[PDB]
């Protein structure tokens, strides 16, 4: 269950995800943008799912994609403010995956996201640890597609 | 025009925003419901708009209202910390629109979200000052209906 997947988050977890979430979170129109642009340049075949944003390519001038990008980094924002309390962490994961599901986005697609991220934490020094940290809350996101 | 709207956003205006924010963002949950129950008290007409949520009378024992509330206060953070830049503060501002277009929501009836701020605001100790400014901020809003 999505309860399970959170419940399991560990207190060292926790702790790497807010450690680097302070630094990458402090900018979030710069490494949202940054972090979906990564994903375009890596996973070209999820381009056709963001046409509402337009030209993408356009990176930080589309206002859409800009304006995507920094509501994105708040979706994380309230992930990480949630950790120490699964039960509104579940119900707040299960909200945005709701939004994901309508889009027919699979848990599997949706863990192409770690890529980008692992990219986004790198350039700012944060190693695998931090890299596998974020994938175990990106799990428990999938726990709910 | 949006633009036009976010004008209005003085630094009074935004010294407002900042100064209440910071008591009522700290408890995102408990306020974020409040808001909420008290827009469905006070406008009954507009809860056949939630039928996603189910049961919206439980309050905060309905997961998916809590979600929803929670995730609706990441949505007015997201505001404040956009209120240095208005480029920015459009460019999200147009992103949630597109949230409440796609729901059949009017600025009008986006407007009746200022009857529960102005309660829920008042129960803090803040009075009509404050309650004008918020109903500035979500003017810029209503600008992109
Ligand atoms: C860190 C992981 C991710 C987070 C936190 C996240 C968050 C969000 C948020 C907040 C929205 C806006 C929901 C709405 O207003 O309808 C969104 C939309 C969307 N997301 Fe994600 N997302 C993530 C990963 C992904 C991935 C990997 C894909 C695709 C493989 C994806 C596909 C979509 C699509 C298609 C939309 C709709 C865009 C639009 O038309 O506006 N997301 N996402
Ligand atoms: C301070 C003002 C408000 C803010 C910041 C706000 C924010 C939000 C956010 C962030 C969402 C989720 C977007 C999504 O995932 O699709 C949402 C959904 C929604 N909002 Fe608002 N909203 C506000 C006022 C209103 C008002 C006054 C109405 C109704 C008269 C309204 C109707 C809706 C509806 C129908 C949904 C869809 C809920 C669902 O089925 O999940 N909103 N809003």
């Amino acid at each position: 269950s999505v309860y399970d997947a959170a419940a399991q988050l560990t207190a060292d977890v926790k702790k790497d995800l807010r450690d680097s979430w302070k630094v990458i979170g402090s900018d979030k129109k710069g490494n949202g943008v940054a972090l979906m642009t990564t994903l375009f340049a890596d996973n070209q075949e999820t381009i056709g799912y963001f046409k509402r944003l337009g030209d993408v390519s356009q990176g930080m001038a589309n206002d859409k994609l800009r304006g995507h990008s920094i509501t994105l980094m708040y979706a994380l924002q309230n992930y990480i403010d949630q950790l120490d309390n699964p039960d509104d962490l579940v119900c707040v994961v299960e909200k945005f995956a709701v939004n994901h599901i309508t889009r027919k986005i699979s848990a599997a697609e949706f863990g192409k996201i770690n890529g980008p991220i692992k990219k986004v934490l790198a350039s700012k020094n944060f190693g695998d640890k931090y890299a596998n940290a974020w994938a175990k809350l990106v799990a428990v996101v999938q726990a709910a597609l």
